[PDB]
């Protein structure tokens, strides 16, 4: 079997250690490669089917795709891999001529292998790039393909509301994958303690990202400005052994934070505080890390300034962070005496933000 597990754009390394390790006790063989074909927020899983011996003395199939489904907190979708393949040349094709190609690969798939005949489907797109067609054509061109092929073995039954089985269609750039989203209609990432919505909120897979980078190790860990809270509660959530605490400026989202963490399960695993953190060591002494993703707003570049010149006082170890103010970050650091030992960029739902890994420059 080969799956595309899909996650956020440029944390694709992240992913696939997670993935290896919770393949690794199943101990199954398995391949994980990234950015298949070139393109970003995706792995390549190739594994071997997971086979035991059931309480009837037979062979039986273990789930690869509900495992991971369950068990991930970094993938956005797990889907069935039916093919996926370099369209040369599908951007600059005229549209009649490149939902031909679309059609003309699909129709030649062994889809059949993948439903059943009394099973409900249907098709889910998603398109990125510059082609002279659309989602939309896409989803009804590769409907066609498929319902044509199941009626020569069958009856096929359309469902678009609550199907069955959902063959998910993409097309990026010129690279075209179909496959069977084993997720749903609903991305792994959106969690269902989130009752509270904040306007600039974390993506719950990016957090386990910075979590996963700062390498924590039972220390005291610190978001000073929490927003509603999400890194704290998916910290809270992994069962963290350490201490949590949280500062946020403005009451109304404090209280979300703590709305979002009684939601969770987590309210008494986390210290929650109003507070500014221009003015981070009134409140605290000395904390092992700061994970935080910091406003994008002109002010900003002396808030940062503020910020990083306390956390000075009382940081032992590593500080994640994320921004788009690429400029104002990287001066707070310098000024502050601080030294970056990690950059990436990341996308966060179509904004290209920049994450740093900080330690003060001379701790040794
Ligand atoms: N000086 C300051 N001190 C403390 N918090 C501040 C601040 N300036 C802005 N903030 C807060 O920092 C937050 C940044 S974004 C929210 C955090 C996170 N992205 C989440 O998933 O919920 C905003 O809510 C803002 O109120």
């Amino acid at each position: 079997m080969k799956f595309l597990l899909t996650t956020a754009q440029g944390i694709e390394d992240i992913a696939k250690r997670e993935v290896s390790l919770l393949l690794k006790k199943l101990g199954i063989s398995f391949q994980i490669e990234e950015k298949p074909l070139g393109i970003e927020g995706r792995l390549l899983l190739e594994a071997e089917k997971a086979y035991y011996v059931d309480e009837k003395g037979r062979k039986r199939e273990l789930s690869i795709s509900t495992y991971l489904n369950e068990n991930s907190r970094l993938l956005h979708r797990v889907i069935i891999e039916i093919a996926s393949e370099k369209f040369n040349g599908i951007e600059k094709d005229e549209s009649e001529e490149a939902l031909k190609r679309i059609k003309d690969f699909v129709s030649s798939l062994p889809v059949e292998q993948f439903v059943k005949v009394s099973e409900t489907f249907a098709v889910r797109s998603f398109r990125k790039g510059d082609h002279n067609i659309t989602s939309i054509d896409i989803a009804r061109t590769v409907g066609e393909a498929i319902f044509e092929r199941l009626s020569r073995f069958g009856t096929p039954l359309v469902n678009l509301d609550h199907p069955a089985v959902i063959f998910r269609a993409e097309l990026i750039k010129d690279v075209f994958f179909l496959g069977i989203d084993t997720t749903g209609d609903s991305s792994l990432h959106k969690r269902p303690w989130r009752v509270y919505d904040h306007p600039a909120h974390l993506k719950a897979s990016i957090a386990n990202a910075m979590i996963e980078l700062a390498e924590l190790d039972g220390g005291s860990v610190l978001d000073p400005m929490c927003g509603s809270g999400t890194i704290l509660i998916e910290l809270a959530l992994r069962r963290y052994s350490g201490e949590i605490i949280g500062i946020e400026k403005y009451r109304k989202h404090l209280i979300g934070a703590e709305m979002n963490a009684l939601a969770a399960g987590v309210l008494d695993k986390i210290k929650f505080i109003q507070g500014d953190a221009t003015q981070l060591s009134q409140y605290v002494d000395s904390v092992d890390f700061a994970i935080s993703n910091l406003p994008y707003g002109s002010m900003i570049p002396d808030l940062y300034m503020k910020f990083f010149n306390e956390l000075a006082k009382v940081l032992e170890k590593r500080g994640v962070f994320i921004t788009t103010e690429k400029k104002a970050i990287e001066e707070a650091i310098a000024e502050n005496g601080f030294e970056i030992i990690h950059h990436r960029v990341i996308g966060h739902g179509g904004l290209m933000v920049h994450l740093y890994v900080v330690k003060l420059e001379h701790h040794h």
